[PDB]
């Protein structure tokens, strides 16, 4: 347990006050992180804007080199970092190390994607004959200062997924990790520091959201806000952003539509893996099964068999189901479970809770009057909602305020594509669980699920603008 | 003078209350536009969302046919529409007709640009070997209901520049013109009505900002806000946008940097043309001259002689300088002229005001102490600021809160490019006035100049999103 | 009614001292004559084209597009007039011939709008080495120069315009050499461009005997690009005569229809027959061999047989499904394939009949790969059904062909169909539908002997443009 | 010291019954020997490549990229080992030879990362016709098959890797035929791919005598694509042997450097001399004629003269600017161009000397269009200065050449330079800098006799790929 420091203008800085961070699964004290003041935030942003001029005028090759070096150090330190990440957010140990490796893969991919950035030459003669000698040389430029806010459930992966695309394009960056997860974000920062990233190009901010939460987002120095977290926090960010560009990755309630001709064994396998991965603490998780009545009984029984095999225990033992992030999270999940039971749902697996470790709960015969049909639990509970027509399944799917992803299980792929067109989501996975991977694919959501398009090349594009130079050929 | 009506769900609807419109130059009564209630706004949006489903399922070529017919109708009625448009916002008669013709060019170009919408196919094997059989089919979709808000100084051109890109992409649209400029916006709507646009696919809103101003923007049926107007109004819109995507075309203070090796006569021609067009009531217009001392005196003389040749009079006579949009506008410009005179600027041309018809005022020896060096006048007044180094011109240029376009006048193009890379603007014009065109080129502004990227293909991309369908090849 | 037709040369209409009489293949009716150009007259066409190139490539895209749109308008106006003669010249159904002219106008309009929004690119030296971070490349599109467009008899207007309009929008000049059978239809298409006001020499035509100018028009150093549709052997020859100059070749095919056990057999049969016997099978893109899993072969053969029996057999003016073949050699060849299959023991499910060069549609079942009909492109109304017992065997037999234009897969398992498509050596695979070139914005290409280059509108434009790079250092 | 080298054949190293001994062109030193393959041994190379193609193209992009990155890493490691031998083999400066190997590694790495993230497209039938609005085309990239790569003596590693890496990342298999003079350097490159673990048959080498296998390796049916850099006459012969198969040719140049009256003459002279005399002028891309406005010609000539007189002349081991030319025939040819210019009255501003095949750098002024040096590519250290009176004249003379690779424009008026560039019949125009292929992400192409196809990394990958369309109807 160390006293961790922020990276500020090439230096490691403590603050007057600090926040002690405990392992959710064991209460073990892991260390402290600084409680930055609003003025300390100003200093970070000031250092970053000063470094921006020299950073954006480097070559793409040179900026890519730092990112590649940082990714190499992350791979080297994957076990060290993953061990601490595992404790900090109660994530299975092996899964935590895999998160660090995936972050390195994304950083390397972003570097090589961004370095081949291309512009366009537009012909005035495409629009009016009199301007045929006028051409526009359109080149990309960084937006400036990117504020990256990562989430507790991917405190390294969804930090690097923001940082690396921003840096390659010439942006400078300030990372605000979640307090629960700030140790992991600082451990990611060290790899960038050791890679030699110039002073102020990349910095970190830590503190409680009461002191600095709104402040870091409102600050006029910030040119882009890239956030992953809860919908209510993300909606608040949208207001404070003003005219500034944003990327928001918010909640989800992904539907898994199972038609009558589906491969029920494949459906059940994917639904359980996607729904209960990391105890259901993921935006891109199967969170409601919309199953045609004719196959519902059998599908529910095969899902139940797989849920009962999920291990329930501690992160260090690589348990499928680990304790939730904090007591409020599990209290909210328990309330949803109770509301379903009170309204008549069938508990195919039994609710149990020891501390914040909730056993995986599978409900059948869930109806739309139950909170569990709509509210995102961020816990290990899955509702099965029976439907009688595919039109009903589409309407119930679309009635959700969320629209991140959806799955369609069916052997009729032309019909599945037609269904996909009508779903109000970013991505539809056919005969597979929802997921944001592979990380080159676009990742986005409709409605309250957020704004902007992620995925590596899409993040790069989102965090750049264009500069047009127009002249007349003579 | 007639009673004008809003296009709502295929019918021309009146309101209980109405607003009488008068020509700003003559006081002639041109007619009345409806003063909608919030309930009538609700009905407009309900019609749009109800028409969205059928509209988005049409083929691209079917949507393009409506736009082509609307543009053909505008060309037919260009004289008729321009004649009234000239009265409504005191634009030169010939320039008003040219606006309508240009709008049709944009509408046709948008139709053909958008109908060739392509998707992309991404390989899971680009990122990891285990996903080589997984591919993503990424296709474009509309964002939903687009609220289009046009400006008084281009009430047709910068209405159609938003409507056509939206429509071709399968969005539905509600056009909120400015009250002064609503007749022209409704005349534009007639062209779309006569083209047979399905009921609810395109609608108009008119009314008072105090009743429906914020209501139309914050309404939850609106999925995209596309606005051109003043920077304080745009800032208000960004706050009300929340998470929803926006496009804002706000103010400008475009600088014209004139170096020592410049063609001073050519610079003066372009500077005067760009600065005093439509009496300076344009966001993209030379609004300040940053000239090196050595050539300042000769440049000022060449600019002065050209300002003296500008005609000053009534729109129907095609005067270069016409009466400003309203008395508040002229009052504000008079105050900037007075503040510069009182601080010691040399008026190379005489300030004369007759009603709201202000004569073109050219100031020399302007300094950063004066309001005219920074504030956007939206009137026929042009400051000349002398600088000693290129670094000083760049610093003064970027110190503005606006960053729309810039002009560089020089014979050294490699140097001009290096300067353009440092200017915080969307577009840099070499040896030419700042201008929005050609309409296929990107049009964007940095800082308080707005958000998002316009130009035809860029507009279409902004007002679409993507839908990814992922599946495994077997 | 048998007019004497003229070539469009540098804005003028020119006869030649000798001529070639064109006869209707279905009736023998004399339709007119076309000039038999000398090599010296070809020289004049090419000299006029290169002269016009300088002023044509320097027009704006908008100006070039306006000419194309006008020409397409005129084609739509005269679609009945032109289709009436096209039908006679190549013995194509009257309604089909008119539809060809309409489809050509749609391609021309689409090419103009596709080509005018062509874009360049800006590349960063700093993408590759830090020392060149201030060096940028401004890359803009340019035409290749003079494009020789050679159209085919089976689409003498459609696959003339598919070359002319993409070439013209990008700033190329064009010379159209139709086939003798199809030259009248090509000159009628030329009328529309002339009336559209296309500048003198920007678009020209050439007609003549192959023994006089056949190789000459290709070997001429004035030609910078050859865009050809026709037979494989004739296309192979052009490949040698082209030298280093770029080419596009649209040659023959032997498209396979793979029918799996889970396929909708009735739908598969409908698509197979429509694609196989359209225009009497005289189409490079067309189902020319059914590879059917044995479990469903009997039912599929029965479904196909009943449709083939319903095909009409008659004259172009009657819009018969099966019209007379292009000439006597073509019909003899088809009869030879029919006789080899019969002699080797194939089952004729429909009756062979021949009146002149009008061959009735022949469906064969139980075809084996020792039969010529299994491999050789007939360009006639005959279709073999070949039974297989595994998908792997169907893939091997499909890929053993020297042709690789398109393939159809009929199945309800689309993930599997995609895996099969990855292994098929073809340009395009159609799922639960017949092979086809359309829609004309899609890519159209063949592997192996089926051709060279990628067509479809935007792809055809890219093939007939090059790049001009301007590199400078920012200071 | 002199080693016996072997070809890489299906993952094994093979000798041949006969071999070819390679000697250092600067010293006559015996460097080693390479096999003299027979036609049957060529058959075995191509058969092994075609067998490996199926397994190679079904790998993921990342897997293929990993092999390329490993090979480059090995190349950087052995850059001094390989550079030292390359220096001797083609009489290139020792330092410049090592740099060529390093640049090859850089190009290989760039091609790996460029190729792995190439994408397909989804096209809408509803863009062309309403009735097809539910039909979509899923268009993905596929390799062309076996790529024959032919590298040149002047860049035997760099312009081998510029073909091998783009070909491989796209899923093609490759056979590399280096030039005899340069075959050792080509086989040393092959070792780096072998040590990287490239699967057997995916990459192979061929060496032999042109009189034995010269045409055979190109005419072979197994080859699906020929990618060649070398002389124009050799490249012309490849075009006809290629048939319908796609090709890329990098041939000769006669790049003009147009110097206008407002140009910085001192900077123009520096760039002209560095470009014209690099590697003794043995480069297709290189200033080979100066077209200078007569008002500044006198001052430019003296500025060029001063720098030419400073160039070092000597052995590769000493890193001289001017090294011995590749062989005697090449020096004889350059001497004949120098003599023709002298005999026709040109002014020699620097003296002509020839030690063996080491020719001193000759600058000629007052060169006229009747002199062979004004037109013919010397591939030697001689540079003509040609005085013009108008920019129009400079454009005309430039465009009269049968070569059209690149051109330089030296001036302060960039809008005018851009207008001049549009009129130049070349691939790339450099403003106020020497002509050059780099940076290697930029397009590299030539007009007229200067080649065919567009090079540069991403352009090379696109040229050696095709498309596979899968079309279906949404329900």
């Amino acid at each position: 347990a160390k006293q961790y420091k922020n990276l500020v203008n090439g230096e490691w800085k403590l603050s007057e006050n600090e926040i002690t961070i405990y392992a959710p699964a064991t209460g073990e004290e892991l260390g402290s992180v600084p409680a930055m003041t609003q003025a300390e935030v100003d200093a970070v942003y000031a250092s970053a804007k000063k470094a921006l001029s020299d950073w954006r005028t480097l070559s793409y090759v040179e900026r890519a080199a730092y990112l590649h070096k940082a990714a190499d150090i992350l791979v080297r330190d994957a076990e060290k970092i993953g061990a601490i990440l595992s404790k900090e957010v109660a994530k299975g140990h092996k899964a935590a190390v895999s998160e660090v490796i995936r972050t390195a893969e994304i950083i390397n991919y972003a570097a090589e994607e961004g370095l081949r950035m291309e512009g366009e030459v537009l012909e005035g003669g495409s629009f009016e004959a009199a301007s045929k000698k006028k051409i526009a040389i359109v080149r990309r430029e960084p937006v400036g200062l990117v504020l990256a806010i990562s989430p507790f459930n991917y405190p390294v992966n969804l930090a690097g997924s923001k940082i690396a695309p921003a840096l390659i394009a010439g942006n400078v960056v300030a990372l605000k990790p979640p307090t629960q997860g700030s140790i992991s974000g600082l451990l990611l920062a060290e790899a960038f520091a050791e890679a030699g990233i110039p002073a102020g190009v990349f910095n970190t901010i830590t503190g409680r959201g009461s002191v600095i939460g709104d402040y870091i987002v409102e600050h006029e120095a910030v040119n882009f806000i890239n956030f992953t977290g809860s919908t209510p926090i993300g909606e608040g960010i949208g207001k404070l952003a003003g005219m500034r560009p944003i990327m928001l990755e918010l909640g989800g309630k992904d539907s898994a539509i199972v038609l009558e001709d589906a491969d029920l064994a494949l459906a059940a396998k994917n639904i359980v893996a996607g729904a209960f991965g990391y105890s259901g603490q993921r935006s891109t998780a199967v969170k409601r099964v919309l199953v045609m009545d004719k196959v519902a009984d059998q599908l529910a029984a095969e899902i139940k068999t797989l849920v009962e095999k999920l291990s329930v225990g501690m992160p260090e033992d690589d348990a499928d189901i680990t304790p939730l992030i904090d007591t409020s999270a599990a209290d909210f999940v328990e309330g949803l479970i109770k509301d379903a039971t009170d309204k008549g749902a069938t508990a195919l697996t039994a609710f149990n809770r020891e501390g914040n470790l909730i056993s995986p709960v599978l409900f059948d015969h869930v109806t739309t009057d139950m909170r569990l049909a709509w509210e995102e639990p961020f816990g290990p509970v899955l509702p099965i909602i029976r439907v009688t027509t595919v039109e009903e399944a589409i309407k119930i799917s679309n009635e959700s305020e969320y629209g991140l992803q959806a799955s369609i299980f069916t052997t009729n792929f032309p019909k599945a594509f037609g269904i996909a067109e009508q779903l109000e989501v970013g991505t539809v996975h056919l005969n597979n669980k929802t997921q944001r991977g592979t990380d080159n694919f676009p990742f986005l959501g409709a409605k309250k699920s957020g704004a902007g398009v992620q995925g590596v090349k899409y993040s790069i594009e989102a965090m750049t603008t264009v500069k047009s130079v127009v002249f007349d050929i003579q």
